C-alpha cells in the first residue's frame, strides 16, 4: 500500500517508522529529517534491526521506484508490521512541501 507524505506525516507523529533503503551518499545529499537509514542491500543481508521495528513502518526512496519494484521483499523484511510504501518516495515528500535537509 502507498502512503501520502501528508499521511505518513500524521503516522510519523504515531510512532511509525519512515525507512530510507538508499546509499549512504544519497542519504547525505539529501534525506528527509525524521528517517532512519537502512540501505536495502542491507536490509536484505541482515535484516530490520530491533531498533527500527515498529507496528508501522514507511519505507521509501528517490522516486518510488525501488519500493515498487521490491515490494515483496519490503512486506517480507519489515513483517509482521503493517507497512506501507512511500508515494513517489523523497521526491513526492518535497513536491508535497514537507521538509528536507540537504547538505
Amino acid at each position: 500500500t502507498t502512503i501520502s507524505p501528508h499521511d505518513a506525516q500524521e503516522l510519523i507523529a504515531r510512532g511509525a517508522k519512515l525507512i530510507d533503503i538508499r546509499d549512504a551518499d544519497e542519504y547525505l545529499r539529501e534525506h528527509i529529517p525524521e528517517a532512519d537509514l537502512a540501505p536495502l542491500s542491507v536490509l536484505e543481508q541482515s535484516g530490520l534491526p530491533a531498533k527500527l521495528r515498529h507496528e508501522q513502518i514507511i519505507f521509501h526512496c528517490q522516486a518510488g521506484k525501488r519500493t515498487s519494484n521490491n515490494a515483496d521483499k519490503l512486506a517480507a523484511i519489515a513483517a509482521p508490521a503493517e507497512i506501507f510504501l512511500l508515494e513517489d518516495g523523497i521526491d513526492g515528500w518535497k513536491k508535497a512541501g514537507l521538509p528536507v535537509a540537504v547538505n
